[PDB]
């Protein structure tokens, strides 16, 4: 019964209650660059506007509780990423591109303390990342992964490191990008959370950072500001460099 | 609260870690009588298209404001979004054809008022868009003015929705032809299992289509479900094509 604790969450007892895994909102954004080349085939490409609308969706599944004694549970999630061109209606506001991320993994609720931290999520899974598209714009990749999540005080750190496995052709370098693990960051500052998520591959120099900041305006909705720099804000974008800031809502925050 | 009252769940506060769900959230594999190629003729993988897919639909509630209007009633919204993503068609890549994204605005109340044996339990009205997030000339999208009415009565649910369409329809012009302007919801509770059935008809033209399903929990979350669609308006870039379509997969919540 912690904040910020998806697993612990997830094992807590009514049918018509959906869990989060990860944020959920919704942004009003403009990014300093728009990746024009890589969406050529699309015939409104040309046309594409730097302002969009950003979402994202995520939920956890509980399939079995127990699996692997009390405070174990066999689970999946799945994580949906939009960017929405709104305000073009000269080409019919299309989406530009969705991120479809769903996971099935092994959970564990655990308290080991050191150093004033205590390790409060396990988690091991797969990881599936694409963009529904097909050639040329198809992106993918697949991901072996641990999740561990940590918190002392006011902080939350999550560490997830990953092996790619299978086949990457559609983006065959991403890692180079991407990176071998994500970081995450809280901090509650009263009922504020400040958070930043982010990879670096250390050997290629590459890497990218999402900075936000929310607080509950009421008991249903949080204000949200987001900043993302750097490159893979998305798949398509996975080898794409830019700065976007956003503004709107969010349900639920990293804790 | 009542089993399958959406508004009399989204007055029940909880933990701030949870999401209340709308319609239905389920995962389903499905076959196809017939691929609609003709309408998604501008995408280079359409006539590689296959008849089996695999459809999920996600639907939420967030409750925005509870007692707006007295002690039963709230103002939220929802957010439906049904998918159908040609997964197996490794040739082309396995993308989406289509999705279609269904957000609404909308003030709701929790009632009890009986009525020869039936007794009216949500009273909602609010706003509804409906677009396939695509470009011209796959575009589809429509805007409605909305009533939905659930009544319930021992084992059985009945829920109708009519509507009023506003605004501009360009990119589907004939669209009522082949959804009506009301639709309608039955439930039926056997035991844990759910039989539900979910339709439209427009009586002035003859066109319509129905979905039937059956769901039985495997667990307290999870749920086997089987689903048929007959008839016309699956989606978006369906609605004046006609199918027949069977799945099976897993589902949350049913609708009640
Ligand atoms: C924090 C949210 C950012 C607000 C910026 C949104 C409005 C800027 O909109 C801009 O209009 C231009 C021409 O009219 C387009 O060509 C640009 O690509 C678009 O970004
Ligand atoms: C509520 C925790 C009771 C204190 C016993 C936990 C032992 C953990 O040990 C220490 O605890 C301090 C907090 O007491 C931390 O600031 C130290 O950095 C940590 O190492
Ligand atoms: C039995 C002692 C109860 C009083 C505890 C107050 C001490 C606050 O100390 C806190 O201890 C936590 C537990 O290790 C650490 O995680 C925090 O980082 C630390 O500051
Ligand atoms: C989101 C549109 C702006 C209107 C603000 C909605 C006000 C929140 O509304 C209400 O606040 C009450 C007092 O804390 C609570 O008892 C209710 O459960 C909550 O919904
Ligand atoms: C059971 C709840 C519905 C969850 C939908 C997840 C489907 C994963 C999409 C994969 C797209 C490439
Ligand atoms: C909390 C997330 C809600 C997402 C709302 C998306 C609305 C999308 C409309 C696009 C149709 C063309
Ligand atoms: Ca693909
Ligand atoms: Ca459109």
């Amino acid at each position: 019964a912690v904040r910020g604790s998806i697993i612990a969450n997830m094992l807590q007892e009514n049918p018509f209650t959906l869990y989060p895994y990860d944020t959920n909102y919704l942004i009003y954004t403009n990014t300093s660059d728009l990746n024009k080349e890589a969406i050529s085939t699309y015939n409104w490409s040309e046309n594409a506007r730097k302002d969009e609308v950003k979402f994202q969706l995520s939920l956890a599944f509980p399939l079995w509780r127990g699996i692997l004694g009390p405070n174990s549970v066999l689970g999946a999630s799945y994580t949906q990423k939009s960017w929405w061109q709104l305000s073009n209606s000269k080409e019919s506001s299309p989406f530009r591109e969705t991120n479809y991320e769903p996971q099935l993994f092994l959970g564990f609720a655990t308290d080991y303390r050191f150093a004033g931290w205590t390790l409060r999520d396990v988690e091991m899974g797969y990881n599936h990342d694409s963009n529904g598209r097909s050639d040329p714009t198809s992106r993918s990749w697949n991901r072996l992964y641990t999740r561990l999540m940590a918190e002392n005080g006011n902080w939350l750190v999550e560490v997830k490191p990953w092996y790619v496995i299978g086949s990457t052709d559609d983006n065959p370098d991403i890692t180079k990008y991407m990176g071998y693990y994500q970081l995450k960051i809280g901090y509650h500052l009263g009922e504020a959370v400040l958070s930043a998520k982010g990879q670096y591959n250390w050997n290629t120099g590459y890497g990218g950072a999402e900075v936000g900041l929310s607080y509950p305006v009421t008991k249903h909705v949080r204000l949200y500001t987001q900043v993302y720099s750097g490159y893979g804000e998305s798949l398509i974008d996975y080898n794409f460099n830019q700065t976007r800031v956003g503004v709107g809502v969010m349900l639920n925050d990293i804790f």
